[PDB]
C-alpha cells in the first residue's frame, strides 16, 4: 500500500 | 490497500 | 509503499 | 511470578 | 515479581 | 520488583 507496517516474531515461548 | 498491517509469529508454544 | 515500518524480533522467552 | 511480562494496547484500527 | 516489565502503547492506527 | 523496566508510547500510526 502506501503505509505498509509490518512485525515478525520468533520464540520458544509465547509469540503473542 | 492503501494502509496494510501485516504480523507473523513462530512459536514452539503458545502463538496466540 | 512510500512509509515503511518493519519490526523482527526473536526470543526464547516472550515475543509480544 | 519471579519474572512478569505485561502489556496493553490502545488503538483506533488494528491491535494485534 | 523481581524483574518486571511494563509496556502501554496508545496509536491511532496499529498497536502490533 | 527490585530491577522494573517501564515504556510508554504514544503514535498516530504505529506503536509496534
Amino acid at each position: 500500500g502506501l503505509f505498509d507496517i509490518i512485525k515478525k516474531v520468533a520464540s520458544v515461548i509465547g509469540g503473542l
